[PDB]
């Protein structure tokens, strides 16, 4: 159950590459707990498999390097994540966001695009609805919009992922549409919901007015208003905040879309680790120091959070690896594993201090980047990039010849820390982490 | 508890596709044991990534299924395998199966084609070497040509993995090249190294004569004989074999080259997911009854081995995983992945009587096979395959134009049962598996 699994030493000598320094038995041992937890964060790496994490901590931190978010979380398994074809109701082996993020929220498979229902249409409570429930606090971060499949799986049940706001429930999810009886769209859900904690991007479709209820006529910004909410743009006015419950909930809309990515770099094109020279990310200059990090997020709204007495659970996503990925840019992916990372030492800190607190780290599908060998002659998009040991990595996005890479379905990696983080061990299935974090939060 | 991983009942209903029971922890905690191991059984997927092993579950157990063998481990954790460049000593990020198993077997990083040697060309012991040292059986298992790297790491030192045999040394590891005082080709210092137990493929090099030393004139094979070797070539000559020993030591080649692949289906095409059917693969009819599989050979072994009081070592390799990745056959990798998952239920149902056991099963590296959607219009290799839940699988092979696809360099499964099993768990490198089971052993 160590914290350090850097190399040893010299990685040319007998033992130099070890990531080990003594037997793990006792410390394995030692952190297995069944008590309750009474914290729980969960943080997501969109589109973040195996291979994701083991480009980014080459780039970053070298080959035998180790993230200390990250790779610091002592239990570790694989889990499935496969979603279902909404007609046949057979395995659909590769996942969108909607479906997955349903899947560990709601604990039932669904259909690519579904947003909290299972393959019939019918609705089912989330781990958020339940938390908020039985009185603890809730919390609920992500660097992509706030209607994005993550962040909006906690909130909002919807046919279609595509139901942001009013006008376009009305249109794709009319079942579902205010106007029609129905619960509304994703944003107006998510006012609904009221989480305590509701931080990312996603401003523009707040600027949509209802079109019936109570507050038909006004625009979704002028509701939450309406309704208690305050409401933060920068990092500036999120640090200002002292207090996010009930009678005051914090929303904090830091973007008209997703946020900034960190790191800029050129996109991978056809032969590109021949044909152009390695490259060195830098900072994204047109993302502004007003705009928070997914690290400062993280840390103000577990501070709003932990003042609750029964507890609360957060849920914390790094949207753009997957978005990045999408796009064949190593830089904009690795920046943002990064990002993730230094949040994910946040949640770490926090939970080692406190001790009641699960921590769990995974992704909600695996995506197409792969590290392959400097003189690789691929068919799809590569670019060679200048790590961090002075070495050269190739990186490739071989499995889509249209304008976005594609999701893989692999099964991958999920780590916890914590009470009940044992359950994390082995193979297990997405659909079983809802239940783990039900359990361990003992919710009815 | 920890020993079924499929999913509960009805996938499409709330907690169907749970795979766990219940919790954890008690389970957990009770398999957690540092006393020592009395026998170790290494199990290795060539090419065997958790890609791979999503892929031959879906197919073969489909997408809620799980694999008796390979699944059932229940101490779980992600290793990395970078190997060296042999001029900077800087990490190669994409490894080869001999800087691998040489990693794993001396405890050393290395170059790439580099076996039983450092860098600087140095050679080190092998955990088979050090296990014969110490009284303990030995046996050396796998599917592959004898040559291949993976089995030749444990017994032999060589600069290049080409040295199969004497003409091949002379050119291409002159330094070791008998005729010159050097310990010989692989196939030689295979002979000298003596294992109890060596069964597998690559006769053809044993028809090569000797230039040099006390043999000189006589085929590899006739010294063998020479030498005491038992000589098996089919299933029915090996099961007939009593004992195997130093004064016995028992030889199995059952092919020219590598074995047989068990399935066979067609290669991967450009669009092959879209001009062509989906595919439903079926034994190979070239494969002859009497070529034993892996399970027979891994189950006999065991059964040879464990007739020694002191304890053994045995390694068993899955080879072809790999080499029909390489072929983008996924038919032909599924098959080999299925075949070596029931040599893996014949080393736990061994380990759970006798106790005293460690198992590991794990990869050398990455590969290069993707599950992608059923509609993908990918640059490179796809073929849509028949699962055994009557739904389509789409597999990618995306990064080469060359005849052979690559190894990719993410971090992959490992997994073990028994004495001492918990060292695998959270992130540790390839050479901490060398020091895993020295310690296990109490080597040295
Ligand atoms: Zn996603
Ligand atoms: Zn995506
Ligand atoms: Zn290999
Ligand atoms: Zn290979």
């Amino acid at each position: 159950v160590l914290e350090n699994r850097a190399a040893q030493g010299n990685i040319t000598a007998p033992g130099g590459a070890r990531r080990l320094t003594g037997d793990q038995t006792a410390a394995l041992r030692n952190s297995l707990s069944d008590k309750p937890a009474k914290n729980i964060i969960l943080l997501i790496g969109d589109g973040m498999g195996d291979s994701e994490i083991t480009a980014a901590r080459n780039y970053a931190e070298g080959a035998g390097g180790f993230f200390k978010g990250i790779d610091a979380l002592p239990l570790t398994g694989q889990y499935t994540h496969y979603a279902l074809n909404k007609k046949t109701g057979k395995p659909d082996y590769v996942t969108d966001s909607a479906a997955s993020a349903t899947a560990w929220s709601t604990g039932v498979k669904t259909y690519n695009g579904a947003l909290g229902v299972d393959i019939h249409e019918k609705d089912h409570p989330t781990i958020l609805e339940m938390a908020k429930a039985a009185g603890l606090a809730t919390g609920n971060v992500s660097t992509a919009e706030l209607q994005h499949a993550t962040p909006a799986a906690l909130v909002a049940h919807v046919t279609s992922r595509k139901c942001y706001g009013p006008s376009a429930t009305s249109q794709k999810c009319p079942g579902n549409a205010l106007e029609k009886g129905g619960k509304g769209s994703i944003t107006e859900q998510l006012l609904n919901a009221r989480a305590d904690v509701t931080l990312g991007g996603g401003a523009k479709t707040f600027a949509e007015t209802a079109t019936a209820g109570e507050w038909q006529g006004k625009t979704l910004r002028e509701e939450a208003e309406a309704r208690g909410y305050q409401l933060v743009s920068d990092a500036a006015s999120l640090n200002s905040v002292t207090e996010a419950n009930q009678q005051k909930p914090l929303l904090g809309l830091f973007a008209d879309g997703n946020m900034p990515v960190r790191w800029l770099g050129p996109k991978a094109t056809y032969h590109g680790n021949i044909d152009k020279p390695a490259v060195t990310c830098t900072p994204n200059p047109q993302r502004n120091d007003s705009v928070p990090t997914l690290a400062q997020m993280t840390d103000k709204a577990i501070e709003l959070l932990s003042k609750n007495e029964k507890g609360f659970f957060l849920q914390v996503e790094g949207a753009s690896i997957d978005k990045q990925n999408h796009a064949a840019n190593p830089c904009g992916q690795i920046g943002e594993t990064v990002d993730l990372d230094e949040a994910v030492q946040r949640a770490l800190e926090f939970a080692k201090k406190e001790g009641n607190t699960l921590v769990i780290v995974t992704a909600d599908h695996a995506h197409a980047s792969q590290i392959v060998a400097p003189d690789t002659k691929a068919p799809g998009l590569t670019q060679a990039l200048n790590t961090k040991d002075g070495a050269v990595m190739v990186m490739s996005y071989g499995n889509s010849e249209e304008d976005s890479q594609e999701h893989t379905g692999s099964q991958l990696r999920i780590a916890a820390y914590g009470p009940h983080a044992a359950n994390v061990v082995g193979l297990t299935d997405q659909t079983d982490l809802f239940y783990t974090m039900k359990a361990a939060l003992g919710l009815k």
